[PDB]
């Protein structure tokens, strides 16, 4: 039952293994599988770095023209849905909760304030995510709180304050 | 000049919106599947709602075959909260075109969002309620609203200060 695969970076196959419940062991939170997975790699996981000294996650998504959301959102006007970049941030906070040893199913609990000041077009190369954990609670529930930002080819475009994700052993009555 | 102005819309109408054909050229578009997050709009009003500046009621029928259940998460199906949040943004943008606003829609942000429940594939129906707070008629048309999402009678998501804009040119956005 000892946790496996704890390290400071993860590739796409690792992310898929998370989505299948295999990366860290059994019973850890899962990333989504395609087509809800919104990252290709996690380039940095740290428990003590970041703006608050309580956790830093750096991750990125390669932008290629086959990605399903461009054609439907919107026809003749392709743009990555902001909600999916927001979800990538929730996904990363949940991933951190499992990475530090938390067990259970992840559920996003909300966010304090989100501002979108730009967009992701099919012509972009890379979307990067930066998650600055504020703190993780284990008192009663298991919950992570963070601020996050999303950049497209180096330009900040989304900023989210107080991303909140919880881990739940039983979601039947959630 | 505006066609198809009425107080309710069916799924065919929503598809027409996604193609830019429901209201016509220059009006904002709903997403097409698989980003479209509702089946019907049961009420559009410019005057009703908690603030007297607009009300939108819309619905999504739940089946276990909806694409997001299998991948989110494998063995633990649950509708992504971000897609119910996006449905609310979509509806605010739809209202902006419905009242005659021109331009491409972009979500601009939200204030507090709280998720206090979930949508399982065994659920029957998700209802969206949007209470418009303000429509700002400048070159950039802006809509501000509060919204909530219910599943089978249970309030599960609550979003304050949903903000959407209609852009005459997104090339520099």
């Amino acid at each position: 039952n000892a946790m496996q695969n704890k390290r400071d970076s993860y590739n796409r196959e690792d992310l898929l293994a998370s989505s299948q419940g295999e990366l860290f062991g059994e019973g850890y939170p899962q990333l989504p599988a395609p087509n809800m997975l919104m990252m290709d790699r996690i380039t940095k996981m740290s428990e003590t770095e970041g703006e608050f000294g309580k956790g830093l996650i750096l991750a990125e998504l390669d932008i290629t023209p086959d990605l399903w959301f461009f054609d439907c959102h919107f026809p003749g006007d392709p743009v990555m849905p902001g909600c999916l970049g927001l979800d990538a941030m929730w996904q990363l906070v949940g991933f951190f909760l499992g990475w530090v040893g938390g067990k259970g199913k992840g559920r996003a609990l909300g966010v304090g304030e989100v501002k979108f000041t730009g967009q992701i077009l099919p012509t972009a190369k890379k979307v990067t995510y930066e998650i600055n954990m504020k703190r993780v609670v284990n008192r009663k529930l298991v919950m992570g709180l963070a601020d996050g930002r999303v950049l497209v080819d180096g330009k900040e475009i989304y900023v989210a304050k107080d991303l909140k994700v919880g881990l739940f052993q039983d979601t039947s009555a959630f």
